């Protein structure tokens, strides 16, 4: 099982997403801070909490923010997001 | 070099993006309709020009608006997307992200 670390202040979205992922293919850890101490195949992380592969969650679009994330090698999703969207992005990313 | 196919009815964004790409690393083609015909490393396609029946088996789809079902549908078909607003800098960095 691929290891997925999900970092955010709030956890509803992430709990629901975890319930949606196949438990034989993905194992989730949830945090309120990006602990670079934890090994993970993919980190999903709120932008405000950003210090492996990382998918960044943004509240709003901003060109310079977006350009910098992509140059650093991070894909991003801009709100609004749903558990189904986040589950599908995690699957797509890990399978690719 | 990598091959990027660009499918759109409004070519200005794409024109400006090619100008920013290093021509020794990337060769571009731009069209108004989606051709499975061409082999490319990455396809950037406007959603309105994306055939409904296709999926993969890189494709980046460009959306005007957010719609949840549409976003879930694209990701399940194996396509990443970008919602507007979009700029040439954003497009260039995305292309490089995928192909690096
Ligand atoms: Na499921
Ligand atoms: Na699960």
């Amino acid at each position: 099982p691929k290891h997925v670390l999900l970092v955010s202040e709030h956890w509803d979205l992430f709990f629901q997403t975890k319930e949606l992922l196949n438990p034989e293919e993905y194992r989730c850890t949830i945090g309120q801070q990006y602990k670079q101490e934890l090994s993970a195949d993919l980190v999903v992380c709120e932008y405000s909490l950003l210090p492996s592969f990382v998918l960044v969650l943004l509240d709003f679009f901003d060109e310079e923010t977006s350009v910098d994330l992509l140059d650093r090698g991070f894909w991003y999703l801009i709100r609004p997001i749903t558990p189904r969207i986040l589950k599908s992005a995690i699957s797509l990313f890990l399978s690719q």
